[PDB]
């Protein structure tokens, strides 16, 4: 895999309320980027590659968010109206496009849950369009998977698998701007970094076709 | 103006050596989310708006990177090649032409020392392209202009203009990710929001078309 595209949403709720993507994040970088990363114990923060692109968009949702959803966001669907955000519309298909148009391909998504969250929800909002998807030829990874198969390797021997959690077992910091697109992002980058040999060749040897994700509900 | 969209540019060199764009980010602002920014003294850095667009792209040069350029950007020609980055071509133009039409028109942009760098700049760029340019509809300011009028108004009684240099005196702190596009876009939008209407006013009543910016040089 050429490149790698760190991927999170925000949206209105949990997935039992059918919910609509208010933001969303891509960080592409080159898998040569994330080889040149480096420690310590516990090592300190590592720097983000240079060379990275970075799309992040918010979107005016058709229904309202759940309040915890806003609350943890700080998004809400009158606020993202009253500034003006468009709807997931097949615009925002053709800005996707081009954006992954400009990365050595092919391309991987790499989204913390997901297989259970960020990509089912993407495919249900990007089949409510007119325009052919832009990621169908992409492929994906959840990043939970990665972690997982490398603590499996690491201490066959024998947690929260939360984003925060882990990114505070490493470093021994809490991260910051949590439940944002863009910081989320960020933070799961920053995570990747600690071994980032062992998330390449996870998503080097298990990565699957965007096209196998099934949309979160019906439309 | 509804939109102010924060832009800052790497390239390979200062305009005496005919350079070419490394780096481009937008960051596009409603009016509202400035409006409502809002300390002490010195203030705390305040926090950048909730709702925002991003977009950030590295991007190969048709030519060498001077040492100073490409050591105070960290961007060097190689790098980006070997991290498989595309010229300035016409699917970036389509990519900046639909992250545009996500925002409310008309939009301004908004550069640090843009009359002299980076309008221009981005000017011999897009003339380079088939596509018609995607910034014809969109006006301009230079925010020294801004500050400069602000402070005059303020003292008309009576220095670094560097982007560093306005930032430490407003915050007594000193920015970070100098000479990054993202970075400096960032540090901008915080000196903007010390007072955030009259960065409006100056939009308001001071902007110009894009379309009158001439090529930094003739290709
Ligand atoms: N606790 C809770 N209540 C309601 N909705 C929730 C909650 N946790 C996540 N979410 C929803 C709304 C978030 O925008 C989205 C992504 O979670 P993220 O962690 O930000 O990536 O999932
Ligand atoms: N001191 C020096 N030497 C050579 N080239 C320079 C220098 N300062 C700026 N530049 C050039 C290369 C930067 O990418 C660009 C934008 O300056 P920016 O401040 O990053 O927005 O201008
Ligand atoms: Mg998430
Ligand atoms: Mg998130
Ligand atoms: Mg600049
Ligand atoms: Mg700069
Ligand atoms: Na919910
Ligand atoms: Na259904
Ligand atoms: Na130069
Ligand atoms: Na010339």
């Amino acid at each position: 895999m050429q490149t790698l595209i760190f991927l999170d949403l925000e949206a209105t709720g949990l997935p039992s309320s059918r919910p609509e993507v208010t933001e969303l994040c891509l960080l592409a970088v080159h898998r040569r980027a994330l080889e040149n990363t480096s420690q310590g114990h516990p090592p300190p923060v590592p720097r983000p590659p240079r060379v990275v692109d970075k799309l992040s968009l918010c979107i005016a949702p058709g229904k309202a968010c759940s309040p915890g959803a806003s609350e943890i966001t700080g998004l809400s669907k009158a606020e993202l109206e009253v500034q003006g955000r468009q709807r997931f519309d097949d615009n925002l298909a053709i800005l996707l496009r081009a954006f992954l148009q400009r990365q050595p391909q092919p391309c991987c998504l790499v989204a913390h849950n997901g297989d259970r969250y960020d990509f089912p929800l993407l495919q249900t909002e990007l089949a409510r369009l007119s325009t052919p998807s832009p990621l169908d030829g992409t492929f994906c990874v959840d990043s939970i998977a990665a972690l997982k198969a490398l603590e499996q390797a690491s201490s066959p021997s024998g947690k929260s698998y939360s984003l925060g959690s882990i990114y505070t077992r490493l470093y021994w910091q809490a991260p910051t701007d949590s439940h944002t697109a863009e910081g989320d992002v960020l933070t799961l980058l920053s995570i990747c970094q600690w071994k980032p040999q062992a998330l390449l060749q996870w998503v080097d040897e298990h990565a699957r076709p965007f096209s196998t994700v099934k949309p979160m509900y019906g439309t």
